[PDB]
């Protein structure tokens, strides 16, 4: 198909041009699909964070991210929502196989990033797993899947031990938590996660706090970025 969905995206995306951060309360006064307003809604999302508002709209014309705001401030849909539309604007399906990669710092983190996106996302037609560790087993499963949530060193052992695995579509790059991930120790591991991907990617970094390291790998990981940092 299909040819009614092309003129919807094509007349969401007239309207990114016209984005206005001082304009915008609701994820409703975003462009979003009617799917992913239909999922905010149902979830009780409805009027957005500030770092939600400043970063979204970004992400949407295409973007590269690195948003800094402190814990309880909303980054996890400042990331999903743009998710979710990258996909839908390319009628993306299970078949279309990897498009999105989120990688969250622990195994706990990943999973409660993986619920707010099953929640969110559930009237979109795409497929989402979640990959953290605690083994064959997982690799049966993801070779079909669009969105990955996974921790950096099971993403880079499914990389290096799968012959089947490859992101050669991928869409986006996500870094949720990113300076957790690198106070971890893992940004050798991630340079190495990187060098697996396309560079023609979409990268949003999101991070609780202003350190050196994100910053840093704000330079190994994007292109031109759009800094936003919110406060108080
Ligand atoms: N737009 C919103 N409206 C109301 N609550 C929200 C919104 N966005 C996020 N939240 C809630 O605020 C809390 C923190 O969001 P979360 O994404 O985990 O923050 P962060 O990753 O920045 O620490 C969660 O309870 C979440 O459901
Ligand atoms: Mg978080």
């Amino acid at each position: 198909s299909m040819q009614v969905e092309r003129e919807s995206i094509s007349r969401l995306m007239q309207n990114y041009e016209k984005i206005n951060v001082n304009e915008i309360t609701r994820f409703s006064d975003f462009p979003l699909s009617k799917k992913t307003l239909k999922g905010l809604q149902e979830a009780q999302y409805r009027l957005v964070t500030e770092i939600q508002k400043q970063t979204i709209g970004l992400a949407l014309q295409g973007k590269d991210v690195l948003g800094a705001a402190k814990t309880g401030s909303g980054k996890t849909l400042a990331f999903l929502v743009p998710v979710l539309e990258a996909l839908y604007r390319l009628q993306w399906t299970s078949t279309d196989g990897l498009g999105v990669l989120i990688i969250s710092p622990t195994r706990e983190l990943a999973y409660q990033t993986f619920e707010v996106l099953r929640k969110v996302g559930k009237n979109h037609d795409f497929s989402a797993g979640l990959i953290i560790g605690g083994l064959k087993h997982e690799a049966e499963r993801i070779n079909n899947i669009n969105i990955l949530v996974c921790t950096p060193g099971r993403l880079l052992q499914h990389m290096d031990e799968t012959v089947s695995f490859h992101a050669t579509d991928l869409q986006m790059l996500v870094l949720d938590e990113a300076d957790r991930i690198l106070d971890m120790g893992f940004a050798d591991t991630m340079n190495a996660v990187i060098e697996n991907l396309p560079k023609k990617r979409q990268t949003l970094l999101f991070s609780a706090t202003q350190t050196k390291s994100v910053k840093d790998l704000a330079r190994l990981s994007l292109k031109n970025p759009e800094y936003v940092w919110v406060h108080e």
